[PDB]
């Protein structure tokens, strides 16, 4: 029904080394018809299809897979939480009202997810009142880390009391993960480091007090919270042990924050799903694709079709009902 | 029964600056009756109690728990693969001579895992040998990497070759994560850092092949296998999806290790323990304790023994019964 992790890009951009007179950036070149590269400094890195930027494509192939909405988000590597936040924010408004007028088009098919400049709270937060009410966005779309910032530091505080106050859903994604030294081999990063880095970021809110200051802050964290629905006794029995490494910036052991923020249901196996649901609770976990890259899943919503386990009311919470909940929105899609 | 995962220092060492010329070496002093501090280069780090050392006590708290036996392994920060060679196999020297000593002095309630010097595999071979033949040992404690070289490396391949012949099990535990920048907060080398080097060691280990041309191997990882348990599933989907990153030294897709190794049963939570013996398998989980560190399990086996899920001969094998055949003894022990 609902695919809340899916990522798109504009069909071109300008080049970003001369707007702002610096490198390090992402483009795009339509090499041929159907495909495109993704370049950073002319050293391409990844093969892009027409579903990654073209909406007709997309709707085309949601109908196929049975998807009703999907929450379009920005690919992660367009963060640019590293560039100047002046030159970050202008990339935000320009990947962020591509978003709103390719959501505008298919209002009853897309919801969109902006991006913020987080290395610079003061201007995120401005932009964020822009995507909000302006643009309509029900959240926006944030990195497990902003920089050496995780999302316990203090100087991120202004956009989180920001996004409670607007009602602004977070979808927490993992990203910048270290991508040499041993991390060079057998796609560790995607496949380790990203989800070590979702569970550092789950970590740092609940020691960070992030939840219990902002109570009513909808949060949502990728790749079914990473490591943390197995390791979670290990992070909570060390709370206990060591309050004096782990509570000093929040008392409360992180198991009762169990219940407070959703994750994403792309967990590949029904074993890791049933705990995932078990851990985080049936009405925390939300359908996601990471669509269109093909390190998500194949047929959306397939593997929750498939547990015996859930009865029906579950499998459509899944599916759809939780992602209504976490971004704030009613049934008007149908 | 078992206690496959627990550490023992000896209870003096000499200036290990003074005999090497160099220092990051780690000292005990004793600054109070029943406690100790770890000192490196005189800055604490953690007080422990005389049962970290002192085999009497440990005897009395093992009756009073009910552990047969201990498997005695070294402290993971006594690793030293960073040193010299020469230097590193001197200490190896030190603390399996001693970790010796302590099981011929009561020989069925101990039995000992040496340390090797991982940094020369040559070295490695040689001690490692003389363990087995010298002292008895049934197995040697290694870390999730040496420096550069993950356990997928060919450097280290003699060490495994070694390993098959000699009949010396290997248990892997985590060390060597970053201590520093974002992760010196919140304990996190510990609740995060040690989980992710274990799920980084079970890749380079399947992925490299080691499994494969190694069939006879016996290896153990420490903490339920660190996250592999829980992401099993995106590591095994990455692996199809990108044969190109992963399958270049091994074409087996990871699915097909599962019961190719052991894990110990050191996480805290049911919900983990089930799945835990779900993907690894009841024959391939061990009883572990990290005694007599205040992070692992202070009663050894209440947790196994709560689960209504398992009958009495799938506890007695984590109790017990997969100790001894990842470790090849017989019930020597009454
Ligand atoms: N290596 C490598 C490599 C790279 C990069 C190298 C350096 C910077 S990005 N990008 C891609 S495209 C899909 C994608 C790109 C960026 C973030 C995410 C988050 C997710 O959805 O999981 C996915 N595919 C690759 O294999
Ligand atoms: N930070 C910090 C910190 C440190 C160190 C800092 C730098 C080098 S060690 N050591 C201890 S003592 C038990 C122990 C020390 C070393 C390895 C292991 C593996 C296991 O868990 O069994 C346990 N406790 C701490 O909290
Ligand atoms: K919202
Ligand atoms: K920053
Ligand atoms: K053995
Ligand atoms: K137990
Ligand atoms: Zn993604
Ligand atoms: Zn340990």
């Amino acid at each position: 029904k609902i695919d809340i992790h899916s990522h798109i890009l504009p069909k071109e951009w300008p080049d970003l080394k001369k707007r702002f007179g610096y490198g390090g950036w992402v483009q795009l070149q339509h090499h041929s018809k159907g495909e495109a590269k993704l370049l950073k400094d002319g050293k391409v890195f990844r093969v892009v299809r027409e579903n990654c930027w073209d909406p007709e494509v997309r709707i085309r192939e949601m109908d196929q897979k049975g998807v009703t909405v999907q929450a379009l988000s920005t690919v992660p590597v367009m963060f640019s939480y590293w560039a100047k936040p002046e030159d970050t924010l202008n990339l935000c408004q320009l990947l962020n009202n591509d978003l709103a007028s390719t959501v505008v088009s298919y209002p009853r098919r897309f919801v969109g997810l902006g991006t913020l400049p987080m290395q610079a709270p003061e201007l995120a937060v401005k932009e964020m009142e822009r995507c909000v009410k302006e643009l309509g966005f029900p959240g926006v779309q944030i990195g497990t880390h902003v920089n050496e910032w995780d999302l316990n530091a203090q100087e991120l505080f202004p956009v989180y009391a920001a996004a409670e106050r607007l009602k602004c859903s977070l979808f927490v994604h993992p990203w910048d993960m270290q991508m040499d030294g041993r991390m060079a081999k057998y796609w560790l990063p995607w496949l380790v480091g990203m989800p070590a880095e979702t569970t550092i970021a789950i970590c740092s809110m609940i020691m960070g007090g992030v939840f219990e200051k902002f109570p009513k802050l909808k949060v949502c964290f990728a790749h079914g919270g990473g490591a943390f629905p197995f390791t979670v006794g290990r992070i909570s029995h060390g709370f206990s042990m060591r309050p004096d490494l782990c509570a000093q910036d929040n008392p409360m052991n992180p198991k009762k924050y169990l219940g407070s923020f959703y994750t994403d249901a792309l967990v590949h196996d029904p074993l890791s799903l049933k705990l995932l649901t078990d851990v985080i609770g049936k009405d925390k976990v939300i359908l996601g694709t990471d669509y269109p890259f093909p390190l998500g899943e194949l047929e959306p919503g397939k593997l929750i079709e498939s547990m015996e386990e859930f009865d029906e009311e579950t499998k459509n919470k899944l599916k759809a009902g939780n992602a209504l909940a976490f971004l704030g929105l009613e049934r008007k899609q149908f």
